[PDB]
């Protein structure tokens, strides 16, 4: 089998992206963040506060004939950017894109952290991480991806996110006519749990390439790149007026800037992100600072191949016995 789904930014800086997955019997269609950072497919339900609930489509576990409540399991996730969410479990059908999963965990959220309920676009995640992460107790469930799997063509989905378009997330084939050139991969570790792979370097606009080894995560739910210190310095240091700020949180440039495209290496292969990709907007509305898109990873612990990064290449998530990660310009 097969599934392929259109994923599309949330809004217009690309926060993130929303792909539609129908969920029951008759189907109820919720608009979820396909996020290959986490392991849990949660949705805003019938059963979350109300008050947390502000425009999101809910699901409704007690008008699908094949919801089954999972006895005694609930769940509870905290995410990297300090947003969380928790509630009870059932199971029931799942499909995206004409792939379809019976008795998939679906988690139903009881509570939502103010992010969640200030967003009305996003409906829920859909986590493509590895089972091991998922945090549904006392017994730990398993991902879309996961259950899908051995029914598909080949072990493998892909992420083909736009840039302020459309994109696509395609489960148990190779789209040959997404992408230009070849696809590299490159070797995964599966011991923190996510698409953790080792970059082979960067650099910054028509600059020479610095080889040095950066390890991070391929992650689709994270909005920008983060990178080390280092890095992320020689980036800006290129961008006129350009300069961290303690009380925004990160690098602001002025918005009058044209930005530096930025590499990065995939083995002997380059991803080359447009500058442009790396243009987050005034930081608050009407200002003439805008938020750059490559930021410093010290204290979140980890590097992260977020959209800026991920939108720049056609990326394939091979879940063979060894997994692996690859990508090509597209
Ligand atoms: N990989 C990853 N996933 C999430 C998912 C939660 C989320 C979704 C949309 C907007 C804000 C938060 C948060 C995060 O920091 N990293």
């Amino acid at each position: 089998s097969t599934g392929s789904a259109t994923t599309t930014p949330i809004d217009s800086l690309d926060d993130a992206y929303i792909t539609p997955v129908q969920i029951g019997t008759p189907a109820q269609t919720l608009n979820l963040d396909f996020d290959t950072g986490s392991s849990d497919l949660w949705v805003f339900s019938s059963e979350t506060t109300a008050s947390e609930v502000d425009g999101q489509t809910i699901y409704t576990p007690s008008k699908s004939t094949t919801a089954k409540l999972l006895s005694g399991a609930t769940w509870s996730i905290s995410y990297g950017d300090g947003s969380s969410s928790s509630g009870d479990v059932y199971t029931d059908t799942v499909s995206v894109g004409g792939l379809t999963v019976t008795g998939q965990a679906v988690e139903s959220a009881k509570k939502v952290s103010s992010s969640f309920t200030e967003d009305s676009t996003i409906d829920g995640l859909l986590g493509l991480a590895f089972s091991t992460l998922n945090t549904v107790s006392p017994t730990q469930q398993k991902t879309f991806f996961d259950n899908a799997k051995a029914s598909l063509d080949s072990p493998v989905f892909t992420a083909d996110l736009g840039y302020h378009a459309p994109g696509t997330y395609n489960f148990g084939f190779i789209d040959t006519t997404a992408y230009t050139g070849s696809i590299t991969y490159t070797a995964v570790s599966t011991k923190q749990g996510f698409w953790e792979w080792t970059s082979t370097g960067y650099a910054v606009g028509s600059g020479t390439f610095k080889s040095t080894s950066i390890d991070g995560i391929a992650d689709t739910g994270t909005t920008l790149l983060y990178l080390p210190a280092t890095v992320v310095s020689a980036y800006w240091a290129q961008v006129s007026g350009a300069k961290s700020s303690s009380s925004v949180g990160g690098y602001v440039f002025p918005c009058s800037a044209t930005l530096p495209s930025f590499t990065f290496g995939v083995g002997s292969a380059r991803i080359v992100i447009p500058g442009d990709y790396i243009d987050f907007g005034p930081i608050s509305t009407g200002s003439s600072s805008c938020f750059g898109g490559i930021q410093s990873s010290a204290g979140i612990g980890i590097n992260i191949f977020g959209d800026v990064a991920l939108k720049a290449a056609f990326v394939v998530f091979n879940g063979a016995t060894t997994p692996t990660l690859g990508f090509a310009s597209k």
